[PDB]
């Protein structure tokens, strides 16, 4: 039975509006409704992994698990195994997988983050799950961010608190937040970004939705505009939205948007918005292709419609050689030439690099770089030809070309990371000097760049 080099992943996000679901929710898991939908010819083909994020979920874990498993069994005649379930207040994540994957999945982690302070601490935040699938690390975040059209900055702050403090993946990756710990990271939920148009335009917006003319609405979507201004979700992808706004509906129909201010809304308008979203970030040059992104039309218990997204995702096998794991493979090496970090910092400390990768026995610390002044004010940290030669555990190119090197640039004075990034070993050539590049972030914000050349030696 061969190990897969691709899997498909279903991501669902649904704000249930504190109401039990209807008796049938299969359209959700089938990616049927509006938007980029799944072909009918695939209906019986199970996804490998289903990740379900709910918000305002009134069910017990037991009650929801029974609905989800019975739904998937009806669709596929497969009894899915529960990988993980984690709930913070009414925010929940469930991971289910085909039984054949049970001994491919390990290192399962769960965590939550509570956002806000005092007033604003008590119902918003995120839950997450991570695990290894053979040689590939997968992370999943379900977040319910701050509501209200005039709170986009709060949502952006909630995002930064979640990526800083959610403790998933390999704890040995200590300089790295969740935006660098996984081969594939999926972040979804009721992100609560709104269509920023005047209140007086509510009926105009509704008209546009009825005509399936989303362009003038998406150009005011706060998540798209904040992402384009690099205020949030830097280096994450989202599929094009081709489904109607998923909020705020009258319950028990989808024929009506309920947008007017009411005591129940705190006297706030809820103009039709794409609150419910799926985004992802994968390591460079790993296969990830969105195969559906849309909303259901037939699940009407909530004032939100469920959202689905499906992905093909590249995976790798748990590689064993005669040599590594448990030793190095002298036929392998990674060299770095003409490397320099450009940092936005106003500080003057010495810096060194750390290289982290599961292709190394442990992380590698460089010598200090040489600081110069850039022509436009910047700090340039020159490593020249001074970086160590990295010694991978396995030299086989079928393994090594699929790996990645995480880079942290740290202050010698404080040992705090000023920037993190990632370099793919999926090179055009081996034994050849080739350009490399990564942006550097810290707390998910741009802090600089790392560039230079790489020379990769494999056993071939
Ligand atoms: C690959 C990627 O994610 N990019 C590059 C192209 C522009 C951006 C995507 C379009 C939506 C708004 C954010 C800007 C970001």
């Amino acid at each position: 039975q061969p190990e897969p080099d691709m899997i498909t992943i279903f991501i669902g996000t649904w704000n249930m509006g504190n109401a039990p679901p209807p008796k049938k929710i299969t359209s959700w898991f089938l990616s049927k409704g509006q938007g980029k939908t799944r072909d009918d010819s695939a209906d019986y083909i199970p996804h490998d992994i289903y990740v379900i994020g709910t918000q305002e979920d009134p069910l017990s874990e037991k009650e929801w698990l029974e609905i989800l498993k019975h739904s998937l069994q009806e669709i596929t005649s497969v009894t899915f195994k529960t990988v993980a379930i984690h709930t913070l207040w009414n925010i929940r994540i469930v991971v289910l997988a085909k039984p054949e994957h049970e001994n491919r999945i390990s290192h399962i982690c769960t965590d939550n983050v509570k956002t806000g302070i005092a007033n604003t601490l008590g119902n918003k935040g995120a839950v997450g799950v991570s695990f290894m699938f053979n040689g590939t690390s997968l992370g999943f975040v379900n977040s319910h961010l701050t509501s209200g059209s005039e709170k986009k900055l709060r949502r952006n702050q909630n995002y930064m608190n979640i990526l800083r403090f959610l403790a998933l993946g390999d704890k040995k990756l200590s300089p790295f937040n969740i935006t660098h710990r996984f081969t594939h990271l999926f972040w979804f939920g009721d992100l609560n970004y709104r269509v920023d148009l005047p209140t007086w335009e509510a009926e105009t917006i509704i008209q546009k939705i009825k005509q399936q003319q989303y362009a003038d609405l998406l150009s005011h979507d706060q998540l798209l505009t904040e992402r384009r201004e690099q205020k949030v979700f830097l280096h994450f992808e989202e599929e094009e939205i081709t489904f109607a706004p998923t909020y705020r509906f009258e319950r028990l129909t989808r024929d009506k948007y309920a947008y007017t201010k009411q005591k129940a809304t705190g006297m706030k308008y809820n103009l039709p918005s794409w609150c419910d979203r799926v985004l992802w970030k994968s390591y460079p040059l790993v296969h990830v292709v969105c195969q559906s992104y849309g909303s259901t039309s037939d699940i009407m218990t909530s004032d939100h419609s469920p959202v689905f997204a499906t992905f093909e995702a590249g995976v790798t096998s748990q590689f064993v050689s005669k040599n590594g794991p448990g030793t190095v493979d002298s036929q392998g090496q990674i060299e770095f030439l003409r490397c320099y970090a450009t940092l936005k910092t106003k500080s003057q400390t010495k810096f060194y690099l750390e290289f982290h990768s599961s292709c190394l026995e442990s992380f590698v610390k460089s010598q200090e770089g040489e600081n110069e002044e850039g022509s436009e004010g910047e700090l340039v940290v020159k490593f020249g030809e001074t970086l160590p030669k990295l010694k991978p555990i396995i030299s086989d190119p079928e393994y090594l070309l699929d790996q990645h090197i995480l880079i942290s640039i740290k202050s010698s004075d404080s040992d705090e990371s000023y920037g993190e990034g990632c370099i793919a070993l999926r090179l055009e050539a081996t034994e050849t000097q080739l350009p490399i590049y990564t942006p550097l972030t810290h707390h998910g914000e741009l802090t600089g760049h790392f560039q230079g050349e790489i020379k990769l030696q494999t056993s071939q």
